[PDB]
């Protein structure tokens, strides 16, 4: 029966396996040039910026809010939005939509600069301690007489969160669960691990390695300082400014500094506002000179769905596609490679050379963004006849970019597994455009095989 109400935990089918993850990738990528193009010397540097890009921006959205799935999360990833209610999971898989729904038309993105989609990217606070994220939800397809169903939660719904996942969002703490007095440094650091059990236990053994500061309370930083798994932080106050061009040093455990660009007090102008205020400002600097772009959010509304499709027009995709929109966690993962990943190109004959990186992450937990750009100097397109790779390349795009040659490397163990789970999920519900623009999406991501082309024609 489609009219009658259910209550129930949303639930997601799959979940990228993250405690699988391997934490330690070696590349090896084999180019063989035309027979007229050999060349005399190659070299390879990876770029300060994943893509190529131009300028950094860094979203983390606090206080494990509802519209983190409902708006920020739905705006990005092409799904059904309203501009006053909340939908969970269990509404868009049963098709059970506020009476105001609408869509955009499109997802929000920028390229890779070597002809594929790369969606926004973000991070939410997770409040993983507190059993309001066991909440149900109520559906019920069909029923007019009111819509309380639709109405906020207090916070994220685990079964949006762990959608979410599948998708690359990223998790950080903030608020622990525990009585106002017993937020000393040494009970939170106590809490810590208890919360992160609870992580693991709900998003397929993922580990929490970012601490998003609440409240302003330093107690916070001190305690997380003292757990060796969160490796990244962020704080209004008390951190470092982040310039990706000038940064030199290690980052491990620093705290970058965020701003929320609150609107002075009766002014009329929103947080998006503001933003869009300090981008404009930021972007008329040289690119080396420019801060990054680092900005919490806490509800996101309508207004920042259009300030989101801002940035796409204007930035990413269907602008000048000069910005990497992504959370900090995949941030911090990136410039860890640059620092200590050391690309290399050796020939092997007149017409083949063979380029090597190991990627490797921090001892504490398997980093979960384990891909990057390469950069190969003396080459274009053009010289190439073929490009092979070995295992633990799963994502690989190439091409030329100004007067050089890039490529993107992903090395993310379980992605062309986790590209046929969403293309099971479309092949289950074929009448669902969303899917199969989801199926395209990650399929797009593969590296060309056997099973990339099995997964093309199953979505034709
Ligand atoms: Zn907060």
């Amino acid at each position: 029966d489609n009219g009658k109400r259910r209550d129930v935990i949303c639930e997601t089918e799959f979940i990228y396996p993250f405690g699988n993850e391997t934490a330690d990738k070696e590349i090896e990528i084999t180019i063989h040039l035309k027979a007229d193009r050999q060349v005399g010397y190659l070299y390879t540097e990876i770029p300060t910026l994943k893509y190529n890009k131009d300028w950094l921006f860094l979203m983390t959205q606090d206080d494990c809010m509802h519209s983190a799935f409902s708006y920020t999360w739905a705006a990005i990833h092409g799904k059904p939005l309203s501009y006053i209610y909340y939908c969970d999971l269990a509404h868009l898989q049963n098709g059970d939509l506020p009476p105001d729904y609408y869509s955009l038309g499109k997802t929000l993105a920028t390229t890779n600069g070597t002809g594929q989609e790369v969606r926004f990217s973000f991070g939410t606070t997770v409040a993983a301690d507190d059993d309001l994220m066991n909440t149900q939800t109520w559906v019920q397809n069909g029923y007019t007489r009111d819509y309380f169903r639709f109405y906020k939660k207090t916070m994220l719904v685990w079964g949006n969160l762990q959608e979410m996942m599948n998708y690359g969002v990223s998790i950080a703490f903030h608020d622990l669960n525990l009585p106002d007095e017993d937020k000393t440094e040494d009970k939170l650091l106590a809490q810590f691990p208890v919360a992160q059990s609870m992580i693991r236990e709900k998003l397929n053994n993922r580990t929490c390695k970012m601490l998003a500061e609440p409240n302003g309370d330093k107690n916070y930083i001190k305690a997380a300082l003292r757990y060796d798994k969160i490796r990244t932080l962020c704080a209004q106050s008390g951190a470092t400014k982040l310039y990706p061009f000038q940064e030199n040093g290690d980052i491990e455990q620093v705290v970058i500094e965020r701003a929320f660009y609150d609107p002075p007090e009766g002014s009329g102008l929103t947080n998006p506002d503001m933003i869009k205020a300090a981008i404009l400002k930021e972007m008329e600097n040289p690119k080396e000179e420019r801060a990054a772009i680092s900005i919490g959010a806490h509800n996101t509304d309508t207004g920042w769905v259009n300030f989101l499709e801002w940035l796409n027009d204007t930035y990413g995709r269907d602008g000048d596609d000069s910005m990497w929109f992504t959370n900090q966690e995949e941030y911090y993962e990136y410039y860890y490679y640059r620092l200590h990943s050391k690309p290399e190109i050796k020939q092997v004959n007149t017409h083949t050379w063979k380029l090597t990186l190991n990627l490797n992450g921090e001892d504490s937990a398997p980093f979960y963004y384990p891909s990057v750009t390469v950069n190969i100097f003396g080459l274009k397109m053009g010289d190439i006849e073929s490009i092979k790779s070995n295992e633990d390349v799963t994502g690989l795009s190439y091409g030329d970019h100004k007067d050089f040659f890039m490529l993107n490397i992903d090395c993310r163990k379980y992605l062309a597994e986790h590209a046929e789970n969403f293309v099971k999920r479309y092949e289950a519900n074929p009448t669902d455009v969303s899917a199969k623009a989801d199926a395209n999406y990650f399929v797009n991501m593969l590296k060309d095989s056997d099973k990339k082309t099995e997964l093309k024609k199953r979505i034709e």
